């Protein structure tokens, strides 16, 4: 009955179109599967910008949050990937936090073969399996076949 | 010897690899420290396997873990991917975050820091550029933050 | 004959991006009696089966550049996109009409004159060039910005 | 083999290292093919750097530069590309000037599969052969069978 935490990694909230069109669909889609979204740039509307400390306090919010997440879902679109998204990533796969990827962007940006993406960014996942945990598309995120549903019910 | 994860995108190219990365290790080395760079470390894994990039990413994990820091070259526009889940592990683990940027351009998302304030979680609010590294000759200095942590 | 917009933008790349970002940006151009060549749509009619797919949408967009009359450039991301600055260059030499949209507030620049890398510039005036330059969805049909004047 | 101009367009200026370490090698290496170079930071040493109108001034000079080039020889490293080399190349390809491209990065920042890179930087170059005016190592560009020296000797 307690929610599972999902921080919600994303460069998304940099453009203004994108954070009013991108994120809601994605936020939506996850809380129908029962989640409870962190989503940073939602969270961080209540820090004074006027300050001149603003950036230092929004790091170390993100970083609280990623901390106390259950897991990290991290959308990684662009060439390349977010430094952001990159660093929450980071964190999330040495804290041992349950890492879900989300790609809709068809380009690849990779340093190898095997993944579609720099290797590091599935340092966390196993090594067999690990599509199950990538998801492609909005839609694909209902999937009961995927790695996030299956975590949310053991 | 305190242990350093040279983290870097130079690795990629013939010549960044041969020509920038030597450098910095001796400039690291030059220091007392012993060097983790992880595309020399790496050169005894088997690259004609499937699962080559596997054991990288499991061994560059192993080394975040065990370094007592990281030293990150954060140069490019944006600082590169694996960098920066290297960046975030190490803090995470609360390793000793050293950062190196001789990138003149801006690829930033406020005006408190030259980068994305994420870069910045682990090192302090007031003081951070002492482990902000602008030039390859800038980190033998006394006055920067990675000397007086192998002297402190 | 309506004015021509080629409306460049990495938005094709992403699935979702390309349903609801492209849109909106299409139908603010056309409120203003633009025809809008948007290269994602454009090129569907390709076969993506051919091997000689990637060739014919280059040469399409190329010539799609030479037959517009101005460029719309989305250069949103850390960096603008390689596609877009392209097809920007193009524009540039060939004298076309050149307007900038960008409502990433990130900053990927080499300068301090301009928010961004100083070369997507090179085909704007030296004094005014923030008129060609557009900050949000809302700002395209400002009747005081230089798309408006232009038409 | 005639003295033609190649515009040298590169990311190398932005670092200290590389600028001083990367950029001479390849300057030395069409220098030794018998062409006169223009690399633009090289090139734009003379303008006052302490007038508010620099930016504009070496965009201007570069824009002047294209026009005035036999070809190009763009340094497409990275992911992605870097913008400004981008924009050059756009103008070169427009232009009709000749295209020659260079990367010796290793990933791929790809939107198909018939190229390495996006395919709009293949726009100028022919549907087949368009190997042989790109270059992925330093040492490469000498070769008599790629298509920078058989245009100096055309």
């Amino acid at each position: 009955m307690k929610r599972k935490i999902i921080y919600l990694a994303s460069p998304y909230g940099f453009s203004q179109q994108q954070k009013t069109l991108l994120l809601p669909p994605i936020v939506r889609a996850l809380e129908a599967l029962g989640i409870e979204v962190w989503e940073p740039f939602a969270r961080n509307n209540q820090i004074d910008f006027s300050q001149a400390d603003w950036a230092y306090r929004v790091a170390q919010a993100d970083l609280q949050d990623v901390k106390n997440c259950d897991g990290i879902f991290a959308v990684v679109n662009g060439t390349p990937p977010d430094e952001g998204v990159m660093v929450a990533l980071g964190m999330a796969i040495a804290l041992n936090k349950a890492i879900f990827l989300f790609r809709d962007d068809f380009r690849r940006c990779s340093d190898n073969e095997r993944y579609p993406l720099n290797l590091m960014l599935f340092a966390g996942l196993p090594e067999i399996g690990w599509e199950n945990y990538y998801y492609t598309s909005v839609d694909e995120i209902q999937s009961h076949d995927k790695a996030l549903y299956k975590w949310l019910t053991g």
